């Protein structure tokens, strides 16, 4: 029976016969319903069966011009109220050719088929198109198999299906769309040799998104179209899915394409996403037919998507070859950088210094723990360009926002100003907010010196810098010092924090330089067992460490094994069974940190077992199966065992002396493999006024940090006693002022909060004890 | 007038005949200028409601020119001199399918649809216009409704019904019609920044919505029509979407919007709004966003994306999201002085700052829920709005503090007095004794907590940390109360404290405490702060607590902004939150011999210091035993209840007056403590052995009213 479309082929010679008011159903009328627009758009018009097949339609379109037109009027009733069995023996007449392309029901050439027969012009010049087979071939020959029921344009754009979600690039490579890429080739070429396989011609491709894996396939179509396609792959083109809404369960028009495809002759390829459909329930799809041997199809995922359906599966694997995508290197990034660095800042219209190309690659890399540098780097470039190419656009947004940034405070102080008042009136407010609108009135003329955007390169800092301000902050560290004079001054900067300990310090600048110049296996923790007391470092020294290290205080992340004393491998996301991601997610969350255990010394066989792992490889995987970089991530493990000999330093023990007695506990409570991953173990021992009253005062230091920081403007005063009287009562043999620490908000803030309810301290009003 | 779209032919068709400098204006002129070239560009050709309607003019393309050739040749004055009426009268006749097909002014089609008489091939062969049988017929076509102004781009199916739904604002802009967003350009300067990405133009605002989002997104179409916005962003657009939803199921229009405008010449960046959704859509609106195209702007809180972009991220991969952070006070300000001179205009009123900030101020504590400047304005609307119905029915249009703060204030809450007085100072100061109200003795915490809590506002520590309490004495000491009574001082409320009991709590209440959403619960934590951001948390038994609690509670502990399990995180600091354990009962024996607390605290925290990880004890201000009664309580406890006596009762309630025995406090206080429960249970008692005793004078009335009688 008829397509629906074939319905809406019918639909217009009908709407043609409505609107152009045909009083009939004629041979004729269904032309313009083929045809589209003068376009070949219709499979009837041009790219058609008929010119090419046996003659040009164009001609029997150009005289069907006046065919049409000279149809007779009527009047508003009457147009085409008939089916016209004349005609509309088609009705049952189309049915010829309908199953005979291995189908259904019939189609706009199947119909327009029982057409020669029935809608034609057959005359001294018959005007009858393609005669005896050529239709049916043309029907076969183009497309063919051309339509199923109702569903999809009938006889659908010039040749049938596919082309709808046909999507190929060689065409784009050809047509020049396409980016060069690089360093994917041998990695294509291992790829390209997936191909030849009568086994398994079949890819599949694992590792990051945004690593370029469908970039990939440009170099892959790229060397194609550049005919390093080789013999047995020439043939074939860039053929992909865009996953298309089905638009009730239309996978039939997903299955249409397969055949299709099939039968089209291995003139193209496939290549599948990610998702390679698991459906929750659709299932098989293809995969049969996928499984026939034929259908070269091309797969790519990171891990555990690949993880997904396989694993049940197994046939994809036997199916396919799976082949990871490495990150590329920083200069792979740095060098196609350079790709699109003359189109981003041609897209962004400006310029870019590969100073910050290469810069945000080289920062970058480690700060943005999810995009990849693979992109991200360009993504930071996009984001370099436009802000800046903003402070080009629309004049500077600094212009644009000068006028903003007055704008309001301008007429702000209008209620100020409206009328005179007690509290806000012109002695001081008046007069005060003029500062801010004054702090902005010094820009205009010095700037509007330079337009009347002329920065087009990007800068290398800000693009890095600024944006990373954007993208973080604290530039200071990021902006110049790399790597290096951080490790020399670690330790004198890290002198800081509390002194003593400071050779575990200096193995830790060591260690993490062991961390670095991959001497030491770039796979592979830093390895960081400690001892002492609260107070003591365990208790404190991760704050600098990533501070120092990463610039943060969270790079350091909590773990307390008293939660785990048994199963924790459950919560350290086991394997789904619900969701145990911390872990993971510790580091899915933060990649380059610092890794803070706490009652290490009770770790139990669990926790200590993938401590192992964490000790091993600098990786980390999980119970879904991921593993993830330790390498660049710091441990740290609160270990009070020696508590006694701990105590012991009462004696001030001789630490070596009493290590070794303490050794034997923590020995004892450890197995060697992890006391040989292990890359220090040091005691926090005794504590020197020298230390204390400057650690007391180091958090007296910091105690403006919001309060005459960013409140008050406190100023200061302490009596030395007092400092001491910290010390004094405060200090915890055990514990330290750690917890004074805590009170010293007591006999500190409220003694001074007390006043601040007095207003005995005004600004810099300070009476201490 | 006629359409500029038309009159942009019609001067072109006076330019048409000017060209070939024709000596008179006759119908089969503008046949050529309708026409650029056969491009839809040029409507006429084929979109012309003619060729869809009856007269194809593709070959018919051939005529124009041909007369407009063969017109006698004139000169340039008399060129475009002439109506002539004859061609004149389309002038007014084309006035005349403005009625049948309902339009207005003179359009295209009706430029058009006056030509169909004369304008034309008229012969035996006329290969003409149609009078009422091609426009009427397809002016539904094209169109529907095409009447809207002389202004506007092409009167021809420009997207498919371009406006059918998503407003221009850049109207509004080049229109200047909307009060210019503030504050806002460094927003903006994520949009535009976020725009020229090849990669994602995406922006998201993502967050909490009421803020005011997109009316962010007001400079952007003022930057964009400011010229403001850059030379990528010039030629787009900025139009915001109006849900037609109906019903097969028209979101394929929804989706044929989308074959408008990238297919436009992508010549907008069309704003979608604030859901931005898988329909509870698959591809719908992504395929060509998908495509690498469709530049487009969406929004919402971060819920959705806590709910949809967790079901792809290929939106992530679409877009970039954007924070949202509902403006601080001045942040504020700016809107409310910006829009102080708009509604006091609007709803008819005058304005001072004087509750202006106030509001904000107040409300924004007070108000508890939305966005301020929204709700500010939302109070000082409804303040303008109650002053302007006190005022019509006028001494004021202009609004200050007090009502517009204050009864507005009451109007949402009450106790204006209070809310009115404080900016907290004597409430920091004199709450010392004021504070002491409730408790005898425990002067400690009475001291050190207010002091303590004083210190913890001031924000002299962590902005966001709150005020950590964990309490020791025995339930029934006003203790509770005590918060309540603080809370009720402080936050003006008992409902500021908070019920969660440790015993509810067993080890996956962390469930039924809150929840991602799947049960699907406002975390009941939250979802009472959810309700309440300034409140009070007091939960007991925390030695039940399981330390699967404290991890929230150390957020909570922390950081003063909660998470909910859908995540939504919100200030604890503004909250303040209590415990206390029993553990001490032991060590109450000392000071059961009111034996020296310290010593026994010491004793004490070992008991709790052996209950927690330390971090949980190491993040509360302070915690405090609570010494069992001296008499000093008792009569004040029966003060207390004397208090409650009276509290409608002796006067405006019952009238009845009451005396009391030391007896009455001795008999009392003779029972008056239990061991464990204290007075509590002797609170419950003067209900009987009194109340109910009296009852009998009161049952009957049998002693009269204001009597005062003891026992
Ligand atoms: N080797 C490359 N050559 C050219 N462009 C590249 C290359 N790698 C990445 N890109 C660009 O990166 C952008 C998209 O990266 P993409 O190829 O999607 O990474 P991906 O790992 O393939 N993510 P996806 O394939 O979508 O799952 C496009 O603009 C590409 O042009
Ligand atoms: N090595 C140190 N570096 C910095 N601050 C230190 C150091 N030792 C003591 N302190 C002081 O202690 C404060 C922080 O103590 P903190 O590290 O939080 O204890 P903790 O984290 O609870 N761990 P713990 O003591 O083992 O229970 C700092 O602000 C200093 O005033
Ligand atoms: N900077 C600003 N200056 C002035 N008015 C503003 C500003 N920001 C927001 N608004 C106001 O915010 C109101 C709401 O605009 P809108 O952007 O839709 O809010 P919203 O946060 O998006 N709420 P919703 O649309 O439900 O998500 C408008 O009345 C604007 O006047
Ligand atoms: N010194 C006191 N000041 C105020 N109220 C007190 C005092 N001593 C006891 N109370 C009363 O003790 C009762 C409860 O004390 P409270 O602090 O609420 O403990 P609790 O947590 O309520 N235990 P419970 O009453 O069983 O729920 C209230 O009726 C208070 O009035």
């Amino acid at each position: 029976q008829f397509t629906e479309r074939a319905l809406t082929i019918l639909t217009l010679a009908q709407k043609l016969a409505s609107d152009h008011q045909h009083p009939q159903l004629q041979p004729i009328h269904i032309l313009a319903a083929f045809i589209e627009t003068p376009e070949d758009g219709s499979v009837p018009y041009l790219q058609n069966l008929i010119e090419k097949g046996r003659y040009d339609y164009d001609l029997f379109k150009k005289v069907v011009n006046r065919n049409l037109v000279r149809i007779p009027q009527q009047q508003p009733a009457p147009a085409e109220i008939t089916p016209s069995y004349a005609l509309g023996k088609v009705l049952q007449d189309a049915a010829k050719i309908q199953k005979q392309q291995k189908d259904s029901f019939i189609a706009q050439d199947h119909i327009l088929f029982a057409l020669f027969n029935d809608s034609s012009i057959q005359q001294i010049f018959k005007e009858a198109q393609v005669d005896i087979e050529a239709i049916k071939q043309q029907a076969l020959e183009l497309r063919g198999n051309t339509r199923i029921d109702s569903r999809g344009a009938d006889t659908n754009t010039p040749l049938e299906y596919l082309s709808k979600y046909a999507i190929d690039m060689t065409e784009q490579a050809r047509q020049g769309k396409l980016d060069p890429v690089i360093g994917r080739e041998e990695e294509i070429r291992s790829t390209i040799r997936v191909l030849a396989r009568r086994i398994k011609s079949n890819p599949c491709l694992i590792g990051e998104p945004g690593i370029g894996k469908t970039a990939i396939i440009e170099g892959v179509a790229q060397r194609i179209i550049d005919d390093d396609v080789p013999t047995i792959l020439q043939g074939a083109k860039l053929f992909s899915l865009d996953l298309a809404a089905l638009t009730g369960d239309f996978e039939e028009r997903f299955k249409g394409v397969l055949k299709e495809i099939e039968e089209s002759k291995t003139l193209i390829v496939l290549f599948i996403d990610e998702i390679h459909m698991l459906m929750g329930n659709a299932a098989n799809i293809l995969k049969p037919a996928l499984s026939r041997g034929q259908l070269k199809v091309i797969g790519a995922t990171t891990n555990n998507e690949y993880r997904s359906i396989v694993e049940k599966d197994g046939a994809f694997e036997r199916r396919f070859q799976k082949i990871e995508v490495a990150e590329p290197s920083v200069r792979q990034t740095v060098a196609i950088l350079r790709g699109l660095q003359p189109k981003y800042e041609i897209h962004h219209g400006v310029r870019i210094l590969d100073s910050a190309l290469v810069t945000a690659a080289q920062l970058a890399k480690r700060y943005l723990p999810y995009r990849r540098l693979p992109d991200s780097a360009l993504d930071l470039v996009d984001i370099s360009c436009a802000g800046v190419a903003v402070a080009r656009d629309s004049k500077p947004e600094e212009l644009d926002s000068k006028e903003r940034q007055l704008q309001l405070i301008q007429v702000e102080i209008k209620a100020l100003e409206r009328d005179e008042d007690a509290d806000s009136t012109t002695k001081d407010r008046l007069k005060l907010a003029r500062q801010k609108e004054a702090s902005l009135q010094e820009e205009l003329e010095p700037l509007r010196q330079r337009y009347n955007s002329m920065i087009q390169n990007v800068v290398d800092s800000d693009t890095i810098s600024e944006t990373a301000a954007r993208l973080t902050g604290i530039p200071v560290k990021k902006l110049s010092e790399s790597e290096n004079e951080k490790l020399i001054h670690m330790e004198r900067d890290l002198s800081s924090e509390v002194v003593g300990q400071m050779d575990a310090i200096k193995a830790v600048s060591n260690a993490v330089r062991l961390s670095r110049s991959g001497l030491a296996n770039p796979r592979q923790p830093a390895s960081f067992l400690f001892l002492g007391l609260s107070g003591s470092g365990k208790t404190e020294l991760a704050k600098k460490v990533a501070g120092f290290l990463f610039n943060d205080e969270d790079m350091m992340i909590r773990v307390d094994c008293s939660e785990l004393s048994e199963k924790y491998a459950v919560s350290k996301l086991l394997g789904t069974t619900d969701e145990g991601g911390f872990l993971t997610n510790q580091l899915q969350y933060k990649p380059y940190s610092v890794l803070l255990f706490d009652e290490v010394e009770k770790a139990h066989p669990d926790v200590l077992t993938v401590m192992l792992q964490m000790l091993d490889d600098g990786r980390i995987t999980s119970g879904q199966g991921k593993t993830i970089d330790c390498s660049n991530c710091i441990v740290i493990m609160t270990s009070n065992l020696g508590a006694e000999f701990i105590n012991s330093q009462q004696g001030s023990k001789i630490q070596e002396s009493t290590k070794n007695l303490v050794m034997g506990a923590v020995r004892q409570h450890f197995r060697p493999e992890f006391l040989n991953r292990i890359s220090s173990i040091v005691i926090f021992n005794k504590l020197s006024r020298k230390a204390i009253h400057k650690i007391v005062d180091i958090r007296l230091k910091e105690i403006e940090e919001r309060f005459e920081q960013n409140d008050k403007h406190y100023k200061l005063n302490l009596t030395q006693e007092a400092k001491d009287f910290l010390a004094k009562y405060g200090y915890s043999d055990d514990m330290g002022a750690r917890p004074l620490n805590r009170l010293i908000q007591n006999e500190i803030l409220n003694k001074l909060a007390l006043r601040i309810l007095k207003n005995e301290i005004k600004d810099k009003e300070t009476v201490n004890v």
